[PDB]
């Protein structure tokens, strides 16, 4: 029993984390087989790159200075060619994730990982992360199986606090560019098939108070939802919550009539899962994952 | 910015998990230099759980009794010992993955960090605290015996917490790294329960703190309290007393933010009483105590967004 916010064991990602120093900028790198890869705002930035050398990059994995024999970039990341191939290199891919996939991250600071949290990328492509200055290039990355899928690299924070960055091919997630100019997150909306996820979490831990009777109609629903900043439910997110429902019993259309209800009425000093909101930061294959114990 | 519940990164303690099956009981042991530490109940028949003599049925194992494997590996097991309600099996192999470590016993109010694991194998990371009932809310599963609790500060790994058992709220109850459980607890199937729970108030405090630091001052108000009228209303909410300590502690986030701590007391006697009236802080539409005033100043900046 219990439901918290789980990360990834981060191993396998520590193991990559090195220090990438620049002039006066130091941020983190990533360090996989023989490249290392982290924010090109570490160097126009063609015309930025033409002026350095390999050795004006200092690459630190721990005590050890790796020595820089090449450089290129793609998109946002600069790729940094070292002569030594990371031992520790595991088995990988990069993936791009769309809006409402969850992520932990490995905070670092001077290649040294900080901390591990839990994430989802926002409908408006941001993460409401936690990071200072010096977390650039801190990455963000699934696993399954043996297989680290890395998906996300810090790279800005935009003034209302929260966080911009990349693929590790360096597109950004959202229309964020990587330089100092008038930037803003644009109004997000909460992730409706994961709070679904998280309700049916909260039924399988014994929380059923909110559960009705009722069901109602995909577009009623959606039209409803619409009204609150949810995004709209699928019939892919329905699919999709179809063994949650199957195990609980409760329809995705019945859970939808509770969230309905939930969002017309409120919590009325009741919690679920210990929260006061309704949570959107699980996915319906986090849920899965948690209340059946899988491991790395 | 942002403000997260935030696990130390587990690499260190992965390294160190391992497999350990006595019978029909699997569960997860921490290997340490050539020792392997597990919960004792990994001896017991599941019949023998309401009243298990250990040393009775420790006396009656010998070392080829317990299959240890780390990986796809089996370890030697080559002595075993109990220590409290821990075991301690001596293995033929030092572990090549032993990072610098403490045993360590930590107090209610107190974070960690939990590796749950399964069959030896990490599954997830998660920040918890030490309750003031000893209890954790963690998420753990059948087969999560033995994942344990720690905290890096340094490079160095202080190990907190063993998991052993679920009670019938859901909560869990464990030991320290020498087996000595954490609350009134017992590695027996007798009944036994939670006591109250209540918030950790020194933790509240760190965490408006944290919200003043990251921009946020809604909540505060133009009052100030002596900390006998404050613990008189907190008792009311089933807020555990502060302390001397605790307003001492609360001392550099106090000067920090320029908000001293009797006066960060009365805002959150106010919160008591009047609810958040549909605002939030940091993100969060109750008051979060599981962030003491070390983790504030460790995850915050160390300048105030004014
Ligand atoms: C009727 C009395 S009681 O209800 O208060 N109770 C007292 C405690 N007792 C007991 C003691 C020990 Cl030392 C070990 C185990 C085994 C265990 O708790 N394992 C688990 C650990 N974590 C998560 C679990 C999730 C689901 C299943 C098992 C889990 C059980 C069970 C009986």
């Amino acid at each position: 029993s219990g439901f918290r916010k789980m990360a990834f064991p981060s191993g396998k990602v520590e193991g990559c984390m090195v220090q990438v120093t620049c002039g006066t900028t130091t941020l983190n790198g990533l360090w996989l087989d023989d490249v290392v890869y982290c924010p090109r705002h570490v160097i126009n930035y063609e015309d930025l790159l033409i002026r350095k050398s390999n050795h004006n990059f200092l690459v630190q994995a721990g005590n050890v200075q790796l020595r820089v024999i090449g450089h290129s970039m793609q998109n946002c990341v600069l790729k940094l060619k070292v002569d030594t191939a990371n031992p520790k290199t595991p088995k990988y891919k990069f993936v791009r994730i769309q809006p409402g996939q969850t992520f932990s991250v490995l905070a670092c600071y001077n290649g040294s990982p900080s901390g591990v949290y839990q994430c989802a990328m926002r409908p408006n492509f941001t993460i409401k992360g936690s990071f200072l200055n010096g977390s650039c290039g801190s990455v963000g990355f699934n696993i399954d199986y043996d297989c680290v899928s890395f998906c996300y690299m810090h790279h800005m924070e935009l003034p209302t606090g929260v966080h911009a960055g990349t693929d590790l091919e360096g597109n950004f997630y959202g229309p964020f560019v990587d330089r100092q100019t008038a930037q803003a997150a644009g109004t997000d909306t909460t992730i409706t098939v994961n709070v679904l996820a998280w309700l049916y979490a909260a039924v399988i831990n014994g929380d059923r108070w909110f559960l009705n009777r009722f069901t109602t109609t995909l577009n009623d629903f959606n039209l409803v939802a619409m009204k609150y900043n949810y995004e709209p439910l699928t019939q892919d997110h329905v699919d999709i919550l179809g063994p949650l429902s199957a195990q609980t019993g409760i329809a995705v259309l019945d859970m939808c009539a509770s969230l309905k209800e939930l969002l017309q009425n409120g919590m009325n000093g009741r919690t679920i899962l210990g929260s006061a909101l309704l949570e959107d930061e699980f996915t319906p294959f986090d849920v899965v994952r948690q209340c059946s114990g899988v491991t790395f």
